[PDB]
RNA sequence: AUCGGUUCGAGAUGGCUCGAAUCGCUCCUGAGGA
């Protein structure tokens, strides 16, 4: 059972906007998502499960970069500034994968391990 | 020199809004900060220096939680929903420390090391 | 006019229906205006 604070924490960590999360994860309007983050309405179960699943996918993304850093190379990571240039390189992905790509790449750029292209 | 992608990456990692960074870090209008992130105008050096200094404060905070994690403790971290609630417990801080606190609390909640109150 | 971001207000309160402030896109002459 979630809490509005930790729901907002997971949403802000994965670099999602309110309307993007409302359309693609909630399937609700943005006002309903704002009422879930405010505690006026209780967070549903499936939203909790899907956000925990997306955090697991983020851990699977970080494991391969740790695997490459174990091999002594220095990775180059793609930081797409716009969704259309992301979809030019990615046929079968959406805005969630773009946000996950940005949130994974920003971490390893800030820690000094990798480079952004 | 710092590219616009790296500036946007560090800004989105620290959970700062455009207007907040434009007022306190940039001391400019938000229209100019969008030009620095869009690539129409070059990033000034004194913004680069400030963002790297702030990221070092974040690394210091993560080390400070990790030294408590080394004791076998399960730390209960504080996530603040509002700026005035943070200012009640931190009279001499401002909005930047609130955002940094929120990012560190979200990161340690997500990976299972900590609990949120 | 139209379209985006952030923060909020009501209502037999439901994953619902209506609204508000402000910053932008656009136009003019690290800035100011409608």
């Amino acid at each position: 059972s979630m809490t509005n604070k930790e729901l907002q924490a997971i949403r802000k960590l994965l670099m999602l906007d309110v309307s993007e999360a409302a359309e693609h994860i909630g399937r609700v309007s943005a006002r309903s998502w704002q009422y879930w983050e405010s505690g006026r309405s209780a967070v549903p179960d499936d939203v909790e499960q899907e956000m925990l699943d997306l955090a697991s996918v983020r851990i699977e993304m970080m494991s391969a970069i740790d695997k490459r850093l174990a091999d002594g190379e220095r990775p180059k990571l793609r930081f797409y500034n716009k969704l259309d240039e992301y979809l030019a390189d990615n046929p079968d992905h959406n805005v969630i994968g773009w946000r996950l790509s940005q949130s994974v790449a920003a971490l390893y750029y800030t820690e000094g391990h990798a480079d952004l292209i």
